[PDB]
This record gives structure tokens, sequence and C-alpha cells, in this order.
């Protein structure tokens, strides 16, 4: 039931990587500051409750604790996002929330190489400064600065540097990402998940000038042509809000942070995309009757450059490697290693599960010329049908400068698909695939009593990864990225861009999109960091623009080619004339 007369300067939807740090600078500016988030209070500094009865009373919950971050792998109704085939948090904090929590300071080359002018290492540097003093990274979380259960990546990581790899801090030497290995850095802090839900949102919610309405689904943006004049939320659960809430008068605001999936599919329902997927949505028994009509539609490539790391497998097994079982620790945690977390925040329940062993990367100049990035995380599980006690996950991503794209599509149920799968559509990014798993076994090969199982002695790399299907469900590292994608060359024109430098909308004049959704392609590395930095950078262009100024009676305020004011000064409207020209009038 939204408010009678209440209205913000910035209406931010969704509570993740993305709109939480976003909605915490805007706050921070002094303007007024909604954050709309689909689910519920998360960690116990969000007022989450949620949690296994051996956290009762001691102020956690599951979403605070890093040794229980597997549990969304088993356990995640009411927590995951139905309306994608894909994995997503939709709790307060996104994907942050159930994440792994792994946060890297940024690589230079992944922006300089990823994004246009503006958008470039040079620009974003700052930005990486602010989210990198709000969140430093921590490789040692348990907070005696002890590391535990090491045995595995000693194991890999003496192996490493035997095959001429070199240990970095990584977060120290952020841009040696080339035959560098490194111990996991995670945005932990005081032994618990902490991230942008303890740092952004903390600062934020103290604020009077912030406001979160949780259980709140953002349906779509409600707009006259290119102005958006607020947005229609209906309860996602009990206490959500239904209704439809405006932004401050002409000078108002909004910025979807819904994800990479979930912003693309408000764009969608706000006749916002390509015409085949909109005419999905007109033609849909949910939005049909009250969707925007096709002549106020823009079409951009929203869904189009569908981007992930390709995740590929390797498992190795040796003898001094030593499995915990996290999953076991969900209810019925080792009881020491319980107290010592409960009460010294130490121990292996302050890492993440599974125990994430070495850290370590390569960069691989292809055939073509391209040098593609390689990101291995090895993690003490088994992966591939390998037992867990002995074995070694090494997961190979695939990152910047692989070529391959995808597209998401949106369904008559309005839920999103990867209907294009992203993953090797180019053969140069299959050999670098090959040539790092060759790579790393000519690095471990003089390791002792090391077992190959995946792939096993008796195949190749190349049959090894030929072998493999490449789909979403066995080969997705959960890095969605690229469906609303920043640049230059305007959408509406055929070009690849759904946002501008400013992040904004083209074809609006107060419209503007900050997540995953608006990475050209992936980084070298997890994503998270990075989105944060995009947010940090993207608000501050945000905060710089000049107030936006409505057009005079007359004055054209709209059209396909137009750039301007969207919005007509008081006692004139926008009014459509034809697909190039509106008129206040
Ligand atoms: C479990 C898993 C493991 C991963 N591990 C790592 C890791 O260790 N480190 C790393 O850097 N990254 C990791 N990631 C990647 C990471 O989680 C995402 O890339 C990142 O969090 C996405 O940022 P985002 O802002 O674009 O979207 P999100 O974080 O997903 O935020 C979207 C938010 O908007 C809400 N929302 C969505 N639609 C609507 C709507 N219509 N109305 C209102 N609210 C809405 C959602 O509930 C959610 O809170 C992993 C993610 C997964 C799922
Ligand atoms: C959002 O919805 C959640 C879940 O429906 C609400 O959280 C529950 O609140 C009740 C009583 O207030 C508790 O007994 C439950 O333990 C809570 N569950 C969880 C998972 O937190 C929450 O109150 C709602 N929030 C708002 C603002 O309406
Ligand atoms: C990453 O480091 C490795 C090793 O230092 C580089 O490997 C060299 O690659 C060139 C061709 O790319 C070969 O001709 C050399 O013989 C390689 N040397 C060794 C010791 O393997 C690799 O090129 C580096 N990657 C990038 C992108 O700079
Ligand atoms: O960034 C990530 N970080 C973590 C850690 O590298 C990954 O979690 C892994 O995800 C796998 C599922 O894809 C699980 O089988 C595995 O146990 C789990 O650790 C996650 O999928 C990936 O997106």
């Amino acid at each position: 039931p939204v408010p009678t007369g209440v209205s913000f300067d910035y209406i931010v939807v969704g509570g993740g990587a993305g709109g939480i740090p976003a909605a915490d600078k805007l706050s921070e500016a002094g303007k007024s500051v909604l954050l709309i988030e689909k689910g519920f209070a998360s960690t116990a500094n969000t007022g989450g409750t949620l949690g296994p009865e051996w956290l009762e009373g001691h102020d956690l919950t599951r979403f605070d604790v890093p040794g229980l971050c597997n549990q969304i792998w088993v356990d995640s109704k009411g927590i995951a996002c139905e309306d994608t085939d894909q994995m997503a948090g939709c709790v307060l904090g996104g994907g942050t929330a159930v994440n792994a929590g792994l946060w890297f300071k940024p690589y230079s080359l992944d922006w300089d190489y990823l994004f246009p002018d503006g958008w470039k290492y040079n620009d974003v540097q700052p930005a990486i400064n602010r989210a990198l003093s709000r969140i430093p990274g921590t490789d040692a979380p348990s907070t005696d600065g002890k590391r535990y259960y090491q045995e595995g990546f000693e194991v890999l990581s003496k192996g490493l540097a035997a095959g001429g790899w070199t240990s970095v801090t990584a977060n120290n030497a952020p841009d040696k990402k080339n035959r560098t290995f490194a111990h996991a850095p995670f945005m932990f802090a005081g032994g618990e998940r902490n991230g942008p839900l303890g740092t952004y949102f903390q600062t934020a919610k103290k604020r009077n000038n912030f406001d979160v309405w949780l259980n709140t689904s953002v349906k779509r943006v409600i707009r006259e042509g290119g102005h958006i004049t607020g947005v229609e939320v209906e309860p996602f659960r009990d206490g959500g809000y239904e209704g439809i809430v405006p932004v401050t008068k002409v000078t108002g605001r909004v910025i979807l942070s819904a994800g990479t999936f979930g912003s693309a599919k408000i764009l969608l329902r706000s006749g916002i995309g390509p015409e085949d997927q909109l005419e999905v949505v007109a033609a849909s028994e949910k939005d049909g009757p009250t969707m925007i009509g096709n002549s106020s539609w823009i079409n951009l490539p929203v869904g189009y450059n569908l981007d992930d790391h390709l995740n590929t497998d390797t498992v190795i097994s040796h003898p001094d490697v030593v499995f915990y079982d996290f999953y076991e620790a969900w209810d019925d945690p080792i009881e020491s290693d319980k107290n010592s977390y409960l009460e010294s925040r130490t121990g292996i329940l302050a890492q993440a599960a599974p125990n994430i062993g070495p850290m370590f990367w390569e960069e691989i100049v292809g055939a073509d010329g391209i040098v593609r990035q390689l990101q291995w995380t090895a993690r003490v599980e088994g992966s591939l049908g390998a037992p867990n006690g002995h074995t070694m996950t090494m997961s190979q991503y695939l990152g910047r400068g692989a070529t391959s794209r995808g597209r998401m599509t949106i369904t008559p149920s309005l839920t999103t698909i990867v209907s294009d799968v992203p993953y090797l559509k180019d053969p140069n990014d299959k050999e670098a695939v090959i040539q790092g798993i060759i790579n790393l076994q000519n690095a471990l090969q003089n390791v002792a009593n090391l077992t190959w199982l995946f792939p096993n002695s008796t195949i190749t790399p190349r049959e090894y990864v030929e072998s493999m299907v490449v789909s979403p469900s066995n080969r997705r590292s959960n890095h969605w990225m690229g469906t609303n994608k920043l640049g230059t060359d305007d959408g509406r024109k055929g070009g690849s861009a759904v946002v501008d430098l400013d992040t904004r909308v083209y074809g609006t004049d107060n419209l503007f999109v900050i997540d995953a959704s608006i990475f050209p392609g992936v980084p070298t590395t997890n994503p998270t960091s990075y989105i944060v930095v995009a947010a940090e950078h993207a608000s501050s262009r945000i905060l710089a623009l000049p107030d936006l100024e409505p057009v005079p009676k007359y004055g054209q305020c709209g059209g396909r080619e137009w750039t301007g004011s969207f919005v007509c000064a008081d006692g004139s409207t926008c009014e459509y004339q034809n697909e190039w020209y509106s008129q206040c009038l």
C-alpha cells in the first residue's frame, strides 16, 4: 500500500552488489533514496533471523557464517530467485548475501580491455580506491589471522611454485594475473560475511534520507515517453508494497540494480528491449493488458551480449589433502569448531565452504593474437563425481578476452531463460581452455603421489574438454553479465549498447542501470568487487550530472534519435507525433 504523498530523488531497484553501494553513495549525497528489494532481511546486521539452531541467540544467521555458504546449493527455497533458469540470490544483499565472498582488487587490464573511455582503468581507479577502502579483502578471514585445513593448499601451492608459478598476495598485486597463485581473498570482516551488507548498507541505513522496502518486487517503470515518472510495485511477500511510487518531479531518477536477468526483465516489462521480446511481453497473460503501448517502445539489445565465465572443472587426489564437511556443519557442526567460531570468530568456519584453496591465474595468447584470461579456483571437494575425501577441485574460469556471447530472452510466463548458450562459440576460446589444463598439468607434474582423476591419465586435455557438454547447467560460473550493455553505440540505431557512459538507458532522461548487466564482458576474476566498483563509479557520474531541464512548450521532447529531456515544462505535456518526433503541447 504505497503512501499518499511520498516521492524520492532516487529509487534504486534491487539490493544486490550493484544496488546497495549505489543507494549508499546516492543517499550520502543528501538526496532522498528509496531502495526497493524483492527479498527479505538476510545477515543479522540487516535484521535477518534465518538460520540453523546452533546459531540461535548468538546474533548470527546462515548468511553471516562463511562455512555455511554452501547450504544455498542444497537448501535454496525462498532464497533463490524463481523467475530465472539460473542461480541468483533473491534476498537482501542479492548475490553478495549468498555467494562465496571472494573479493578481488581489479586487474587494470579488465577495465582497459572491456570498457570504453570514461570507464577505462584511469577512469575507475578512484572508484576502485573507494570500494577497497570500504571493503579491503582478507585472505585469512579467521580473526586470529591463522588459516585452517591448509593441507590441500600447501599441496597445490608448493606444486605450482616448482612449476614456475609465483606466489602473490592477490589484492596487493592486483595486476599480476599471469602465472600467479595466491591465498583466496574474501570480503569478510570480523569472521563474518560482511561485504556490501556489512559496509555500504550499514552506513546507508543510518540516514533519514534513506528508506528500504523489503519484500517488494518492481514490476516495471511507469513512463510518459522517455521520462520515467515512477516505479510499479507489488508485494513479493507480506509487508511488501502494492502501488506506484513516484520519483521527484522532473528531477528524479530510477536506478535498475535488479541483476543481469532482473534488470533486463524490468526493462522488457517497461517496453524497452528487442521488438520480438517486447512482443512476447505484450502477448503475455500477466502483462499483456497493462503494458505500455507499442508506439512508446524503445528498441535496445536488452538480453543480448549475455556473458559468463566458462567453467571447466578439473579434479586431483592427493594423500595429504584433508576434506572438511561443510554440509554436516549446517546441522551437526564439529563442536570445537562451533565453539571457536561462536566465542572467538576463528577456525575453519570463518573460512568459506568448501575449503577454498590456492587461487591462481594465467594469460594465454591465442592464434588470433587475442590474450585470453584464465582463473583457477582450487577448493577441497569432489566435483565430477569424484569422492569427497582426498580430492581437490580445480575450476578453470575462462574470462576477459573470450569472444563468445549468448542471449537472454523472456518467457510468456515473464521468466528469463538463457536461450542462446554463450560459451565456446569461437574455436580460439576452446583452445585457451585446453591449453590451460595442459599448462596446469605441467606445473603439477612434479608433485609426488598427486593423481589426476579428471581428466584421468588416459584422456588427453583436448579429449577431456571435447567430451564435456556445453551448457549452463554444468558449465556456468554464476557470473552472468552483459544483458544491458554499456557503450557509446546507441542501441536504437542498431548498436550494442543499452546504456550510455552515465549508465542512462538510451531513449530516457532519468533511467539508469547499475549492476552486472552493463558489463561488456566478464573480468579476470569473481565479479562482485568489480560490480561494486562500477557502482562507486556510476553513482559519481550520475551525481555530477546537472539537474534535468524540462523542455519549453512546443519544443521537441522525444523521438527515436532524441538525446535530451523527455519531460515537459509545467503547462504542457509530451505528445508523440511519430517515431522521430514528440513535442511539448
Ligand atoms: C552462490 C553464487 C556464488 C558466487 N560466488 C561469488 C564470489 O565468491 N565472489 C564474487 O565476486 N561473486 C560471486 N558470485 C557472483 C555474484 O553473486 C554476482 O555476479 C553479483 O552478486 C551480481 O550483482 P548484481 O548487482 O548484478 O545482482 P544481484 O546481486 O543478484 O542483486 C539483485 C538484487 O535485486 C533483487 N531483485 C531482482 N529482481 C527484482 C525486482 N524485479 N524487484 C525488486 N528486487 C529485485 C534481488 O533479490 C537481488 O537482491 C556468485 C554468485 C552466486 C549466485
Ligand atoms: C518480509 O517477509 C519475511 C518473510 O515473510 C518476514 O520475516 C518474518 O517475520 C516473522 C514475524 O515478523 C518472523 O517470525 C519470521 O522469522 C521472519 N522470517 C524471516 C525469513 O525473516 C519479514 O517480517 C517481512 N519484512 C517486511 C518489512 O515486511
Ligand atoms: C604469461 O607468462 C608466460 C611465462 O612467463 C608467458 O609464456 C611465454 O609465451 C610466449 C608466447 O606467448 C612463448 O614464446 C614463450 O616461450 C613463453 N615462455 C614461457 C616461459 O613459457 C606468456 O606469454 C605470458 N602471457 C602473456 C599474455 O604475457
Ligand atoms: O564465484 C564462485 N565462487 C564459488 C567458489 O569458487 C563457487 O561455488 C562453487 O559452486 C559449485 C556449483 O557451481 C559448487 O559445486 C561448489 O561446491 C562451490 O564451491 C561459485 O559457483 C562461483 O560462482
